[PDB]
């Protein structure tokens, strides 16, 4: 899963699909700069998990809640 | 709150208290420079949180144990109410 | 947000694009939902926050860009006035 | 770590301490734990986590020459 690009359009259907169940990104490889393939949810969940780091009480939270 | 280095000299426990109960940090001033106070379980949840971040996958699965039960349900939506707020 | 058929179709321009404007793609289909964004944009959010794990190294970060933005010019002057 | 008490005693030189050395203190005490930092420091903490908000923020940091 470190691809070149015109293998990666033939392929991106199954691409898709292992990125979701895989969970890891996907580099894909051209001259006009790389590029990254990953799964919707885990872009989704990284992306929100930083906006709730902005305050720190928030890690506390969420830690103690889940050792629940 | 902000406060000077001579008044948190003298008010340390107080200060220590309302950190870890109002879970917002002190400025204390001073000549040299100034300093921020704030609860040790906050800061320490957060450096370990962020250990835990090593990829996106780490996230999604810490959200999936959010997800689990009530107590990771409220906790989060909490934090994003707060969030909603300022 | 676009579908696979045509992320796939059209996957040359947006591996263009997605370094240009530098947004990542969200891409919809049966199979599933993914994004498409440029490399540097995620090695940038990972190590970023990897750095982040002792938040002192925020003040260090923004130290470095600044040298960075300022050139190797400002360090040979530092340079010359050490001697 | 160090005491409430002993920090205390010694609150203008460890607010000096963590200025010049950009690490926190821990202090422990009868009221809860604490920990200490430089001002500047943790203003730029909260505001580079505010900006990782983007992958375009976070490339400019990387890629910032």
């Amino acid at each position: 899963m470190s691809i070149s690009a015109s293998e990666a359009r033939q392929r991106l259907f199954p691409l898709i699909e292992q990125v979701n169940t895989d969970h890891q990104p996907v580099r894909i490889t051209s001259r006009a700069g790389d590029a990254v393939l990953m799964s919707a949810d885990d872009y989704d969940a990284w992306q929100e998990t930083v906006y709730l780091l902005r305050s720190p009480e928030n890690a506390r939270r969420l830690m103690e809640a889940v050792a629940r």
